[PDB]
């Protein structure tokens, strides 16, 4: 008798709703970018299925005396039932002796339900502590504020729209108990933004964290190298990076690593900073398949991924400048080597030096050898039509986007391409494709075919394998097309920045 959404089952509203209900549902989406109305129907003690593999219950054995953790949850104008459901999932599914304090860090909310109402509600839970930021500061500063209030040996960071699952905590703390330089993440499961349905997979499908050369986090499957280290896919696996929202760390080790770079602005990337310094300054980073936490997955694209201005640049530049050695150049190519103002980084350099950290080359060689380095490609940079000043140009959404041509601007971004050994014209994981209609950009599949191109050096033509046609610019200079190949047609002549035959 768990009510709507019990055992993580979906809650669906009726097709027909009164106008007052419709206003309530729409209001919920406006405020939260998820369906707050259905969350409000679902118990804040909503039961969930046990998502763990049999290995996690029958074969995994954890140290008897685990260190206590504080759980730090930062929020800004979170919905009442969603914030409460997070906190109760922590209280109800974690052994009491393993929780120090649940520290709720209010990053300057203005909604009334988060003020006195929130204090009164948790007054009867002595483990819950509310910290009020004095101005709006963003996630990094709120998390550091939380860490400074924390007294337990381990910090566990969650966000405000999570649901812990059965047995989530012990596997994380066991790794830190064995070696306090180990940083750990639960497997992050999907809670639907529409129905709040909870979804879990077995440990066979575990993904691990990487990054692309735009310095954005990305997921990849456990590489074969790492799978060969384990007898069961349920064992914790090394991860080059963490997504950042959910992890545990020894409190002193976090401070030793310099927590987060407080010179970052609010637009993220501190997950990558912490990942890099964990591996190259004496620690390890694991994803722990026996530990699941559900997380409300908003399908709506957040502002930072579609901004008209590059809000990601400052933190990416500070990251590259402090931690990436000579490899920073590949990110700088992506932004046209226009680094902007990234502030003062000298204290972070002193931090890295004082910790005697390893090189970024060591990190790439040893932790993330699967990452392809753009300098090893046949060509990288702009792809320019010789007789004029038009460049191959595309908005890269990870969907099929149209590929066109625009005046070369020398700023990277939409005009940055790589020519791979396999004949792909690509940016990150999207490949130039032609199937007889329009030239498009979609996910690289590694099968050549319609994604196979050759640069014909003596004519400077971009020749397409399966069609036998050549990439060209219309004589009105405003449309990209595929046409019959012809030597001497200047409209079919392209130059590829950094083209190097020796690389194929
Ligand atoms: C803990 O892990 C770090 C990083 O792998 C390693 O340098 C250290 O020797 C380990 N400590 C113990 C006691 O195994």
């Amino acid at each position: 008798g768990g009510g709507p959404g019990e055992l993580g089952k979906p809650v669906r509203l009726p097709k027909e709703m009164s106008d007052e209900m419709k206003k309530a549902v729409d209001d919920g989406w406006t405020k939260n970018a998820f369906n707050q109305y259905v969350s409000d129907l679902i118990s804040v003690h909503r039961t969930l299925p046990d998502p763990r593999d049999a290995w996690c219950k029958d074969e995994a054995r954890y140290l008897t005396n685990l260190p206590k953790t504080d759980v730090i949850i930062c929020f800004h104008n979170e919905a009442w039932t969603v914030l409460l459901r997070t906190v109760h999932s922590v209280l109800d599914r974690s052994p009491e002796h393993l929780i120090g304090k649940i520290i709720l860090v209010d990053d300057y909310s203005d909604m009334p339900h988060l003020k006195r109402q929130l204090e009164d509600y948790f007054a009867a839970y002595p483990k819950v502590q509310i910290i009020r930021g004095q101005k709006r500061e963003g996630l990094i500063r709120a998390r550091i504020l939380g860490a400074n209030h924390a007294k337990s040996p381990v910090l566990t960071y969650l966000d405000s729209h999570c649901e812990c699952t059965e047995g989530w905590l012990e596997p994380l703390l066991d790794r830190i108990a064995r070696n306090s330089t180990t940083v750990v993440c639960p497997v992050i499961d999907v809670i639907s933004d529409e129905t709040l349905e909870y979804h879990y997979r077995d440990s066979g499908g575990v993904n691990v964290g990487g990054f692309d050369w735009n310095l954005q986090f990305s997921w990849h499957p456990v590489p074969e190298r790492e799978r060969k280290r384990h007898n069961s896919t349920a064992e914790p696996v090394y991860s080059p990076t963490m997504a950042g929202g959910l992890f545990s760390i020894d409190r002193e080790f976090f401070d030793r690593l310099g927590t987060y770079d407080s010179g970052f602005d609010i637009w993220g990337g501190e997950n990558l900073e912490l990942s890099f310094k964990t591996w190259m300054c004496g620690g390890t980073l694991e994803i722990v398949p026996c530990s699941h936490v559900g997380h409300i997955f908003r399908k709506r694209s957040p502002y930072k991924w579609r901004s008209g201005v590059n809000v990601l640049k400052k933190n990416s530049v500070r990251l590259a400048e402090v931690w990436m050695d000579e490899y920073s150049q590949y990110y700088y190519h992506r932004i046209g080597n226009d680094k902007g103002d990234w502030g003062d980084v000298s204290d972070r350099r002193k931090l890295r030096n004082d910790l005697k950290c390893k090189s970024f080359k060591w990190y790439l060689d040893n932790i993330y050898p699967e990452l392809f380095i753009p300098g090893d490609s046949v060509a990288h940079g702009e792809i320019a039509n010789v007789p004029n000043g038009m460049c191959l140009d595309a908005k890269e959404k990870s969907e099929e986007t149209p590929v066109s041509i625009y005046e070369c601007h020398g700023q990277g971004g939409n005009q940055y391409w790589m020519l791979s050994k396999a004949g792909e014209i690509r940016r990150d994981d999207s490949c130039l494709d032609y199937a007889g209609k329009d030239v498009t950009l979609f996910g690289c599949h590694g099968g050549k075919g319609n994604q196979f191109w050759t640069y014909r050096e003596n004519t400077k033509q971009l020749h397409h394998g399966t069609s036998g046609k050549c990439l060209a610019i219309s004589e009105s200079k405003d449309k990209l097309l595929m046409e019959e190949c012809s030597a001497s047609l200047s409209r079919q002549q392209w130059t590829l920045e950094n083209y190097d035959s020796s690389k194929l």
